[PDB]
């Protein structure tokens, strides 16, 4: 019963995402490496990037254009998030203005957490694993754009020094979303009932694929209230991008979850 509701989130985990875990950690232990102005033209000009640098809106500086690539990952996770969450039978028999809401207000949370696969103390990857942005070079962006990047390398490297392998984070992720938590739910029983099964299945994975590990599952549950304010931390700082930088653009959906 159980042991199949966390493998159809597995499958679900693997049939939605392009890059595991297992294969950005082989990566990261080569990509081009994009430490200054020069070798981010070159990357530009070089790599293959999923979103064309002709689509994005005009050129405006350094630091808005790696913000822009930044949203260019953003958006494009979530729409992996939405078809893992769709693929998932309890999150699509939810009333679709649920699942919008879930949707809504856990992306950014699994965004963080899933890709903290692709981030260690050096930088992180870019360009579907083609590249390598350094710390340093983001670190080297103007205020507040240095801002909003740093608190998640310190997520990150300490989220990944619990060695979650893939079908532990399917079914972490799996619980971001599926919050009860979440303002305007509609159903938050439902949710409720749906969270609490996929914790289950969490700590029951867990046990089994991590014998020897201590206090794993309460970490992870800790982790869950960490991305909580690591959002809240991320949405003040775009609101604050909002208000003073209005040359930079903010793609339309990004718009309508920060909208609050
Ligand atoms: O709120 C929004 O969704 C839009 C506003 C996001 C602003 C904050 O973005 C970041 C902050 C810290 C780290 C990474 C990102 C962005 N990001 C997602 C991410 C990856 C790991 C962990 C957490 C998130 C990226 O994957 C990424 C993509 C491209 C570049 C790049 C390309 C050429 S020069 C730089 C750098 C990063």
């Amino acid at each position: 019963d159980l042991k199949a509701f966390s493998k159809h989130i597995y499958n679900a985990y693997l049939k939605n995402f392009n890059m595991t875990k297992k294969k950005a950690r082989s990566i990261l232990t080569a990509p081009f490496v994009i430490h200054d102005i020069e070798t981010l033209w070159q990357a530009e000009k070089g790599l293959v990037w999923k979103q064309l640098v002709n689509g994005l809106p005009p050129y405006k500086e350094i630091s808005v254009h790696v913000f822009y690539r930044c949203q260019c990952t953003t958006v494009e996770t979530v729409r992996e998030l939405t078809e893992f969450a769709k693929s998932i039978p309890s999150f699509s028999s939810l009333f679709l203005n649920d699942q919008v809401t879930l949707l809504k207000y856990g992306v950014h949370e699994a965004i963080f957490a899933m890709l903290a696969s692709i981030v260690n103390k050096d930088g992180l990857l870019v360009a579907n694993g083609s590249g390598f942005v350094t710390r340093e070079f983001l670190r080297s962006l103007r205020k507040p754009f240095s801002d909003i990047i740093e608190p998640k390398f310190e997520f990150a490297v300490k989220f990944n020094a619990l060695e979650l392998d893939d079908s532990d984070l399917a079914l972490f992720i799996a619980a971001i979303i599926l919050c009860g938590d979440r303002p305007g739910l509609m159903n938050v029983p439902r949710v409720e009932a749906i969270q609490d099964t996929i914790l289950r299945a969490l700590e029951f994975h867990l046990q089994a694929n991590h014998p020897d590990a201590q206090y794993l599952f309460p970490k992870l549950l800790q982790k869950m209230a960490d991305l909580r304010q690591l959002v809240t931390e991320h949405a003040q700082m775009m609101q604050r991008i909002k208000k003073t930088e209005t040359e930079t653009s903010l793609h339309p959906l990004l718009q309508e979850i920060y909208k609050d």
